[PDB]
């Protein structure tokens, strides 16, 4: 019988931990494993915008920090997938691949899905010609004069594509719809810029090459009609999609998805808490979803002790 | 003409700093000298619940680490008071002992009043029987087995009173009131506890002592009448003020001089963002107030675009 059950091991997942184990609750956290340990900071190179480091920090040695922070005030950490959480019964039922708990309280920090499309050949160009980080990327070598796409049509992807033309002799902005979802004064920015081409009504079916990426399989999303546009780069500019598949149907979501929260961190079911991207349709920095996974594990420790469903002894 | 001016330098100000300098926006921040450079985590001994600091770090380090990676991504840094702010007219104005500024945009990240009384003698017993954090200090060769008072009737002076019974003789809780504001249990636990008298209707006048403290001047609240406190140890246990006074009767605060906020960080004066305690009736972590800082940066630069208020050179 777990106080807290925390889902997730992005910043706002090992915040709840530090502020939930040195509560004394003991709590467990299912860190994840195919969802990928550490969250979306493992996939970057450099942090320069989390407070505390001056120098900088790369992303896996900051979330290896908060691991060890996390472990050394208590938290019981396990590299497993949740697979079904039931939120409609108390105690709460959280099962992972490996074992089955019960919890007084679940904090959900499952954060944002990969930044990726899944396309057959995607694993085979990745880190050869397939990029989820333009701004991390685009000064390679082997982006100098090249034909590049960016996939998406939001403020990222706008901003994304004029960056790359610094370095791309032609830059196709790949847009699923009819109109850009940017700025307008972004819109003007593109459609000026006579390295860029926006393919709208555009999807992509699959990417091809030999050691490294030649082009994509494209189809306009109206018609179905296929046709390939050669590219030795494509960066990823696609919008934020939250992670929310355990909890869909037993909590309040808004129509894309996101948790819907009150006061910081509460669900529509007492005892649920969500932190991080999770429900964050404005920030989605490390340090906001720190703060929140802070407001989650105090939320949580005030619902167990307003309840008095703390034990001396798990 | 700035594109934005911060007042403060505590986790809010130095957050909301290195995202406004990192947008080229050249933040100036108004750190603060009088009010005490660097904020609450100053005044502290080591932080063990910041995340990415698994061995801890001081209070004074951490800021410092902060300080530097605002200065390294281009804020303009003044260790100056902000002594008058005109926000009822566009730009704004802000006026420090050494200088007036106008601005398309304000950062107020001024956090909470120092903890102290203000009494005379405060200064000459502080470090020498008067300390502002319990849980920092309790532990100290001069409060083993001595009379000690905590000042206040709250969840945190309760939890702190009981802290310091582990190494105190006996513990006066001294409270304005005739009710502690802490919860029912914390109650139950402070008037069933042989070593804490609680003192209903209580202020506090003074601290006498000769290198050292050796007691208080009291006075009942509801009369007047004065007694005398033998004491060797007062700890400060009192409530959060946030510190508004620049903003009073400018921006919409509600009863207690919290300001209100919509949508993680907008005032009730378009263009005017707040940031970390000034606005936190819940969570009052150095965590919760930088993720608030990004938010009031990330507020303002959204505000700034969308007015088409930047300019290329100051
Ligand atoms: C390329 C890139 C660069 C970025 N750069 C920066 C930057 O420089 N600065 C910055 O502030 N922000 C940056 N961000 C954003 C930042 O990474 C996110 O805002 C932040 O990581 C979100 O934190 P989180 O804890 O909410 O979620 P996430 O980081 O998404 O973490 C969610 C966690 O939950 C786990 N999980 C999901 N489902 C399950 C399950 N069923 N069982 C168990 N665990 C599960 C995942 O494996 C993951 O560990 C970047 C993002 C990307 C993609
Ligand atoms: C003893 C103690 C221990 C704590 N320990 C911890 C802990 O371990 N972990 C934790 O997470 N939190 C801790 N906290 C709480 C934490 O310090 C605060 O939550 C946090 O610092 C608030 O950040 P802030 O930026 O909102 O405000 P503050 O830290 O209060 O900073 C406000 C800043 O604004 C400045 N300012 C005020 N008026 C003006 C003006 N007119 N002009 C210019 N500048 C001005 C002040 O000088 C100060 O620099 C502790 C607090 C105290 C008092």
């Amino acid at each position: 019988m777990e106080n807290v059950v925390i889902i997730g091991s992005g910043p706002a997942g090992y915040t709840a931990a530090i502020y939930a184990a040195r509560a004394n609750l003991k709590p467990v956290v299912f860190e994840g494993f195919r969802n990928g340990r550490g969250g979306q900071l493992m996939t970057t190179t450099e942090v320069e915008n989390f407070p505390g480091f001056p120098e900088g920090i790369t992303g896996p040695d900051l979330m290896d920090r908060m691991r060890k922070q996390a472990e050394r005030w208590g938290s019981e950490l396990y590299t497993e997938d949740v697979e079904q959480v039931d939120l409609s019964v108390r105690p709460f039922v959280i099962r992972s691949s490996d074992r089955e708990l019960r919890a007084h309280s679940v904090i959900i920090a499952t954060g944002a899905t990969a930044k990726r499309l899944g396309l057959p050949s995607e694993n085979t160009f990745w880190s050869r010609g397939i990029s989820a980080c333009a701004i991390c990327d685009g000064a390679s070598p082997l982006f100098k004069n090249a034909e590049v796409a960016v996939v998406g049509g939001g403020d990222s992807a706008t901003e994304e594509a004029v960056y790359v033309t610094k370095y791309a002799k032609h830059v196709h902005l790949l847009v699923r719809g009819e109109r850009m979802r940017a700025s307008k004064a972004m819109q003007d920015r593109v459609l000026a810029n006579p390295r860029i081409t926006v393919h709208f009504n555009t999807g992509i079916e699959d990417a091809f090459g030999g050691e490294v990426l030649q082009g994509l399989r494209l189809f306009d999303t109206r018609t179905g009609e296929k046709r390939s546009l050669d590219v030795q780069g494509m960066f990823y500019g696609i919008g934020h999609t939250p992670n929310s598949k355990l909890v869909a149907g037993q909590v309040e979501l808004d129509e894309a998805g996101y948790v819907k929260v009150a006061h910081g961190a509460a669900t529509s079911v007492p005892g649920v808490f969500s932190a991080g991207d999770l429900h964050d349709t404005e920030w989605r920095q490390a340090i906001t979803a720190a703060g929140s996974g802070c407001m989650a594990a105090l939320s949580a420790e005030r619902y167990l002790t307003a309840n008095n469903l703390v034990r001396e002894f798990k």
